[PDB]
């Protein structure tokens, strides 16, 4: 049974050049993360948790140095958890086909009943993760800057349309956010 352990091995195989302690340990963090929710049988990998993948990486290795090293650092994670970097780049990236729509479109699409790709991966079931939560957040800033800005207001429209749970949604949310400068203080 592949364990954390060899995650971890395969991570350090795929990048050797050394990582400033501040960033193994939110590397690693990830590497368990992701490792859990792929054990749990519950877990389905959609293109909102590649956003949110992509978007929580991107976030904590903003100040990052040697910053060359960042796309091979994430190429690592990914192959180290028998996933596909390439894929997950470009999962994230097809959210931002939303960009600058008012939220009540999406609202229109989602009760058409068979929204697009990936904005049905909104329509989560199975094993949720906060990062679906900071997925989600990326997905709202594509759209109208409205949206982001009365976060509040924009959740509790989402609630009773999407099974994603919106109240561990509004949790993680206010988590990841309240945390952003963390990495920068001792």
């Amino acid at each position: 049974p592949r364990t954390v352990s060899d995650t971890k091995r395969a991570f350090y195989a795929a990048h050797t050049r050394p990582i400033h302690s501040i960033y193994r340990r939110f590397i690693e963090e990830l590497l368990v993360e992701i490792h859990l929710l792929r054990v749990n049988v519950d877990f389905r990998y959609s293109p909102l948790f590649a956003l949110g993948v992509v978007t929580a990486f991107d976030q904590f290795m903003e100040g990052y140095q040697p910053e060359g090293d960042r796309d091979r650092i994430f190429h690592a994670l990914c192959v180290a958890e028998e996933m596909n970097p390439q894929q997950l780049k470009e999962d994230a990236a097809s959210w931002q086909q939303y960009q600058g729509r008012p939220l009540s479109q999406i609202l229109d699409e989602l009760n058409s009943g068979q929204p697009s790709a990936p904005l049905n991966s909104l329509n989560h079931t199975g094993k949720y993760s906060r990062l679906h939560a900071v997925g989600l957040y990326a997905f709202l800033q594509e759209l109208a800057g409205e949206v982001t800005i009365h976060l509040n207001e924009t959740l509790d429209q989402l609630a009773p349309v999407i099974p994603l749970p919106i109240e561990k949604v509004k949790r993680d949310l206010e988590l990841y956010r309240s945390n952003l400068d963390k990495i920068n203080q001792a």
